[PDB]
DNA sequence: GTGAAGGTTCTCTTCAGTATTAATAAGGCCACTGTTAAAACGTACTATATAGACATCTCCACAAAAG
């Protein structure tokens, strides 16, 4: 009915191969996105190597339900201006979830 | 004494006695009981002070399904 209503979260594994910073290759990361399902905001996101886990959510969580603040060297022109907690949390069925 | 031997009386004794204060006692053998300390000595209803065979809960590690 409203805003941060019900939440939903996935993880996905990217489409681009990551290298180390000396060069050479890196396995795909892992996205997660926690998403607000009215207004469909994107309210937050993890993008790293770590597979699908309770402590990958937690860290997607952690950023979807704090305010956001971010330096110039992002080089932003809007702000991501979202936040607060979920009333409800809508899920697939893996061990993580 | 000029010395020795011998003569003589002297009374009455119805008066004196009878009372306490009394010392622990002053008996010794025998045998035979029956108390009287008090010493020696079997064993009970207890009050504890352990020592250690067991039972228990807890923390950590392995096979089945979903994205
Ligand atoms: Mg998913």
């Amino acid at each position: 009915d409203y805003s941060n209503h019900v939440w939903q979260c996935d993880h996905t594994r990217v489409d681009v191969l990551l290298v180390d910073q000396h060069g050479e290759i890196l396995s795909r990361p892992w996205l997660t996105t926690v998403i607000d399902t009215y207004s469909r905001c994107i309210m937050g996101i993890n993008l790293g190597f770590d597979a699908p886990s309770s402590g990958v959510v937690a860290l997607a969580l952690r950023h979807a339900i704090l305010p956001k603040r971010y330096g110039s060297e992002y080089k932003l022109h809007c702000e991501w201006g979202t936040y607060g907690k979920p009333e409800h949390f809508y899920t697939d069925g893996g061990k993580d979830f």
